[PDB]
């Protein structure tokens, strides 16, 4: 007499849901076999599992004697290991969420005051004058809830498309007056 | 009625060396264990021709070449090809930042990009976007029967705190794109 052995079913989470009390059907078979020992058949099995709010990436929780038949013995387990989804803006690294920063030159090198989303409603992160591009801007108090964590704001830089005559002109202007930068000293 | 036992080289290799066959001395030393089971260490040399593409990890093994009343053990070569600081590989492709001031990708320029090899003088054209890949055709990795490319990825950089003038022409600038809107996707 021997226990039975444990399944694990991984089961993705929008991160949304996090705070989200939230309930997943859970579906998996138990294969059963036959006189000369292979599967011929498989039993189909479903729970609808109350998940708690606030459970961490990778983390993990157990259904017990949910898992394969023991032998003679006790089933085994059954474990659904969380992973969090991969959100559109967001991105879990650490504790703390960040968000790219779309800024047009301009708006780096003067400095400019832009509403960002949060977990909710949505901010209104100040840049400062000359922010240089991968620059890692802090908001506090938006973040991954449980304490709550903290948001960051990586700026990165983009351009329209080809510019019209009299926007050349001003970006050659541009170019003329900061002639002496050079964004390649690393090279 | 005994056999032997192995040894696990690493053999550090550069990502330029790797373009193509390469003719190599390593020494090393083979261990000696009484007839118990260390007190010595005769040493080896072998000249092997490594091929043009391996990869950092990659093992090839030399048969009874490890310790000797059986069989002889065998001998692993574990390649290494540490991390270049420029260029990132993407299978049998090339990546390199390309850090452009936001002159050079509206107004479009020529610019000396590096290569595991030698410079080449890359065309950016106007209208050039954050995160947008040139290409620059064979200067990837060369692996058995095909040869890579390298990718310059635009980078869009900034110079430090401005002054009245450039102050004034970004000014100007802005109104000249205002309908430019980057955080569209929000």
């Amino acid at each position: 007499a021997a226990r039975g052995h444990d399944l694990e079913i991984e089961v993705a989470v929008f991160l949304e849901e996090t705070l989200a009390e939230q309930t997943r059907t859970i579906s998996y078979n138990l294969p059963v076999y036959n006189v000369f020992g292979m599967i011929e058949s498989e039993t189909p099995k479903t729970l609808n599992v109350k998940i708690p709010a606030g459970v961490v990436d990778g983390q993990r929780i157990r259904l017990k004697g949910q898992g394969t038949p023991g032998e003679n013995g006790p089933n085994g387990d059954l474990w659904l290991v969380i992973h969090i989804a991969p959100h559109p803006l967001f991105d879990i690294v650490g504790h703390n969420l960040e968000i790219v920063l779309p800024l047009a030159p301009w708006e780096a090198a003067l400095g400019a005051k832009v509403t960002v989303p949060t977990l909710k409603e949505s901010i209104l992160l100040t840049v400062p004058p000359g922010s240089q591009a991968g620059q890692r801007l802090r908001i506090k108090g938006k973040g991954l809830v449980s304490h709550t964590g903290d948001l960051f704001a990586v700026i990165k830089i983009v351009m329209p498309t080809k510019p019209d005559e009299k926007a050349r002109e001003l970006w050659q202007q541009l170019a003329a007056a900061e002639a002496s930068f050079d964004p390649r000293k690393t090279w």
